[PDB]
């Protein structure tokens, strides 16, 4: 089978850490399993332009391998050309990247596999820090020390506790749950969440969590927001200027899920306006992010409330070594013939939507 | 009565915030209280050098409060020349920056009462945000997202989950436990402890968390070591270069205790050698920490493993209030002549130890 193998490029990083699987370089440490499985691999990084590598190599690829960190656009138009393509796999969590809709609705015979569950801790684990560094104001805290700098009280003035706040995730599945989980002994006034999936009753008992029927009433009684659902046609462009108005004047929002899930400029502009106390996460639209999306210089009226990083919550070194071995399963579950996905791994099968979780079907 | 306030400066800031009131513009929210009771105030930020004027008020100050965000280092020298003084209270929670030794050792009738409890929450949290910021690799993605970079790798390589390490607190006490509390759900390997006070088996079960009788047996096995005890004689220097040695390679250390517990230039050794991988926390000694200071430009290998802030955590809005109300209540009970204190906030009465957590005597 010929293998289409999109990852970022550590460059210069990839001498100074063994362990990141997840780059070109390393190709996820399952270079030398695929080769003596009698494979070709093609891989690289390049994945925008109508001459790249991806491009080049699309027309006969038989399965394409995206990361969400470095995310290959798999659009209809790529897929009108992928004459051979059975499979596409993420080495990640999150399909978005994929035109999973038009392969569905033409019925185009594509299965795609993600590694469920592989960084799912990651990423919750980000949530808490990103919740705890905008709440308490860390990022000018420390852009004061290292500025040489010391004035207590402009920090002072817009720091606050976590406990006794209420805090609301869109989205109550992997992520969302491991949040609220963490999030109980911060002792938050109340813990809410919207989904069209309701929490098994025993899971929502053990968070104490309150299911809100409809988003507006959500986000108006939240001090503290984050989103954790997929990217599909019913959360794009989601968290817009009309929802952004009904938040909670300063809530704080976190997400680490899809950047697309907000309208970039409508969030800048409720973070500048005091609307928004606080934007932060790792994701982004497109990725990478260009020099001038907006998320990179919004600020709140302090000079403050933005804790942005590039997209790699996911990508720590503990998680990589686990969707490295998922995505081997889920190959070998391919090249066997067998087709023995893990259920929850299956987005798509051959263009049949399997998972509850990208809306309903 | 003399009272002389020692807060910091909010200048600008002030006007921004009206809950600030642990700052010299709004004085704890106590100025027209004691006014209508007779005693005269004094608030001043000017707290260094012979004519201070703290030092200019020294000598007939029959009560001085201070904030150890911006602490009067009421020494021994000073204290020969207080003649009237009778009660030192703490707006906030570590009596170090007193010299409790000399006042005890040479019978100086003064008290020393703190607000024991009124930020203990704001400072675990700030332990857990720091661990969480380091062992994630944080600040090096933030600076990278607003220099308008983009390379997941150079973040990745250095990023961990905190899932599955091993963490150990030095001290167990209010803040030492909350943190255990708070880092339950996050899955670690193992969290352990080494306190001279053990813990209520029925609390170290709460937390799945194990005594560790030898310092050094603890940080030799610890990915995380935090600091969350008082600095007394027991602890000054206790972070030293022998001991760091035996700390695990690469740790993350966390200290938003005092700065003093470390041996300064030792951590920032540590750190540029790749004994620690990351160092952070709130404290310093001297505060306001000099602009020279070496925990302000210490840089793991990478650029990175530097988490710093201020003195903040415990000067949320959230703790200012707390402690304001208990300073408050302090006050009155010295006043009226009742010292009916709460038990738990008397630090030294009349000179003698009442607190157990300043070492054994
Ligand atoms: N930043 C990272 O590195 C990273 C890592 C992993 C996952 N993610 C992203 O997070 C997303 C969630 O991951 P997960 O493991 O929790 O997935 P999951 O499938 O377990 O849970 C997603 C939940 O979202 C719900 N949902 C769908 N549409 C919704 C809507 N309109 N409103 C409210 N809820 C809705 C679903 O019903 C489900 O319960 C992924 O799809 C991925 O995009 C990001
Ligand atoms: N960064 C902040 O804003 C902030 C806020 C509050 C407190 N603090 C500092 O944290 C310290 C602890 O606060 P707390 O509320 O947990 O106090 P606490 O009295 O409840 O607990 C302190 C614990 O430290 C233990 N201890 C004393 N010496 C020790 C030693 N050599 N080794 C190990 N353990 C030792 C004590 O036995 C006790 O259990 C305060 O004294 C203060 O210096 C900082
Ligand atoms: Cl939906
Ligand atoms: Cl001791």
């Amino acid at each position: 089978m010929k293998i289409v193998l999109v990852l970022y490029d550590a460059g210069k990083h990839a001498a100074d850490e063994e362990k990141l699987y997840g780059c070109t370089e390393n190709k996820l440490g399952i270079a030398n399993w695929l080769k003596d499985q009698g494979h070709e691999l093609i891989t690289t990084s390049d994945k925008e332009g109508g001459n790249s590598v991806l491009d080049q190599h699309i027309p006969d690829a038989d399965i394409i391998i995206t990361t969400p960190f470095h995310p290959a656009y798999i659009t209809k138009e790529r897929i009108d050309k992928a004459k051979k393509l059975k499979l596409v796999v993420v080495a990640g969590v999150g399909s978005d990247h994929i035109d999973l809709d038009y392969i569905n609705q033409t019925g185009k015979k594509i299965s795609v596999l993600e590694v469920t569950g592989s960084n799912v801790v990651s990423a919750a684990e980000h949530v808490l820090m990103t919740m705890l560094v905008l709440v308490r104001n860390f990022v000018p805290a420390h852009e004061q020390i290292i500025n040489h700098d010391w004035e207590v009280a402009a920090i002072a003035k817009d720091a606050y506790d976590i406990e006794g706040k209420t805090i609301a995730t869109i989205g109550a599945g992997r992520i969302g749950y491991r949040v609220l989980e963490r999030l109980v002994p911060f002792n938050p006034k109340e813990l809410l969440y919207y989904d069209y999936q309701a929490l098994p009753k025993d899971a929502e008992e053990k968070v104490g969590a309150r299911r809100v029927e409809n988003i507006e009433e959500l986000v108006a009684q939240a001090d503290i927001v984050t989103i954790n659902a997929p990217l599909h046609a019913g959360t794009k462009g989601l968290i817009n200027k009309e929802l952004l108005s009904k938040f909670k004047k300063g809530a704080w929002l976190v997400n680490t899920a899809r950047g697309a899930i907000c309208v970039a400029e409508d969030v800048a502009a409720a973070l500048e306006s005091g609307q928004l106390r606080g934007y932060g996460g790792d994701v982004w639209f497109p990725q990478p992010a260009p020099k001038d999306h907006p998320w990179r210089d919004m600020r709140n009226k302090y000079g403050a409330g933005n804790a942005m990083t590039p997209h790699y919550s996911g990508t720590t070194l503990d998680a990589q070594t686990r969707y490295a071995e998922g995505t081997k399963n889920i190959l070998e579950s391919f090249f066997t013939g067998k087709f023995d996905y893990r259920p929850q791994d299956i987005i798509l099968l051959n263009g049949e939507y399997i998972t509850k979780a990208y809306g309903k079907h």
